[PDB]
């Protein structure tokens, strides 16, 4: 996946207006768009094409899957109808229910990201002990997507080592949670930035400023 | 606690709207608490809740697992009960914070939260289970009230009803097509949730009926 600027953009405000006039405004920053459930369960699944129409950028759904096996496949199928290309799947739940999602993916030409390590505090107390194995899990199952911690580099740094550099790598927590934008590319393929750009007084002037800040890299 | 009738929550996974409203229609005397899970929502979108609660007089619980950040879980929370939901299901396992988030919201817009422990499916062996009892005693640190568990192991269910105590309310999945036996979860659970061995049946009605009949003495 060829990720603009290696920046993607979380957009988690649950307004369509400001959600597509926000985007409209970093538009030549990036090409690559997470939308989650804050927006989604606010306009509705139709905002997908939306902005697939408006931007033609790529849309990751991040649902966070953890359902059962026949939960899941029901879930990844209805999003991929919307128009996602990717979707974030928790490994949490087990590898019966990531070969799901797997199954769904191959079968609409569409990608799997698989969450190890969370970057909130929370982590720390059931995910984190069993990141590193669920890492391995998604090698086993062939998964070649991940999702890992801006807030904990040497954590970030060992999902690296575990799924090796041909594996793609995305990271959320990089600024709001205090995450540093460079930093994390040492590691991830790309970062996801969400408020740090969407809350400021100017989208545009914080993407700005956060390439400006990687443009080594 | 919220009082389901006959014990029997449907899980309305059928993915279109006019088979889910008719399913959910024909049940309707015997069922009046109803799981709307994502096939459906994301199918048919939130307002299939306003739809449900205009064309029935049951309770919806709001099955997403929300298992996100605490930032993350509050929206969605909001977003959820704006839409009519009494109650949401949150995952436990992405830890204290995030479960609490979900508690704030609820307390501040007067809905409840359901939590998540332990999962029905052989995947949850992997890394879930090992974490539930915790998982558990973090929900009754918090306050949790209303719990998760599953159907498909009597030993775990058992376990989980005695950390959370008599006066919490348990609800448990995987009855019927996972392999789950009605009667026997409700020796711990308050009440069994049932899908498709509901809403794929020649006559949900029928099957909705059947399983309150083995059920009748509890
Ligand atoms: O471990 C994880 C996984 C995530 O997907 N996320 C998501 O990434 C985004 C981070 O946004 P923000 O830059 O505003 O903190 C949110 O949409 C959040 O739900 C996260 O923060 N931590
Ligand atoms: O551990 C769990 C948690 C659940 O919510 N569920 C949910 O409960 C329902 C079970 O449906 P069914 O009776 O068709 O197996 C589904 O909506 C599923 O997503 C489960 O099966 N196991």
């Amino acid at each position: 996946m060829d990720v603009m600027n290696r920046l993607i953009l979380a957009m988690d405000l649950m307004n369509r207006d400001d959600a597509l006039r926000v985007t409209g405004e970093v538009r030549e920053y990036i090409d690559t768009v997470k939308i989650g459930y804050p927006l989604v369960l606010s306009e509705g699944m139709d905002i997908i094409a939306e902005f697939r129409k408006r931007f033609g950028c790529r849309i990751i759904a991040d649902f966070k899957v953890a359902d059962i096996p026949e939960t899941n496949e029901k879930i990844c199928r209805a999003t991929f109808k919307a128009g996602a290309d990717a979707i974030i799947v928790h490994g949490f739940p087990g590898a019966d229910s990531v070969r799901a999602c797997l199954n769904v993916a191959e079968e609409m030409g569409r990608e799997v990201f698989l969450l190890t390590e969370m970057s909130h505090p929370g982590a720390e107390m059931f995910i984190q002990g069993a990141a590193d194995e669920i890492a391995r899990m998604g090698v086993d199952l062939g998964v070649k997507n991940y999702v890992g911690p801006s807030t904990r580099p040497e954590r970030l740094s060992r999902l690296r080592e575990i799924i090796g550099q041909d594996s793609f790598l995305i990271s959320p927590g990089v600024g709001a949670q205090g995450g540093d934008p460079g930093e994390t590319l040492r590691f991830a393929d790309a970062i996801i930035v969400g408020r740090s750009i969407y809350l400021a007084d100017n989208p545009a002037a914080a993407a700005a400023g956060i390439i400006e800040s990687i443009k080594d890299l």
